[PDB]
């Protein structure tokens, strides 16, 4: 029940959403086209 | 004029495409959430 | 002795046992022909 494990999982999704957020910027891909037209 | 330039321009984009789908998927993130809202 | 610390490492694995194979095939490299040839 560590309170710190949930803050590493957190840090590694963090990393994983910037690294996603440059992958998509250098594909010219939107990630919200679709929540635009939504 | 290389119309092999193109190629491996694609294929490294292709690369980055699974890349990102991959990361996604670890992230539990749709892609297209606005997709099917739309 | 969080059986979940446990877990998030298996996913870490699994997230790079994904990232290695979208690699692999991008380099057309077969991770099995030694087993196979074995």
């Amino acid at each position: 029940d560590s309170a710190a494990l949930d803050a590493l999982t957190a840090e590694n999704k963090k990393l994983a959403k910037q690294q996603l957020e440059v992958l998509a910027r250098y594909l010219q891909v939107d990630l919200n086209k679709g929540a635009k037209s939504f």
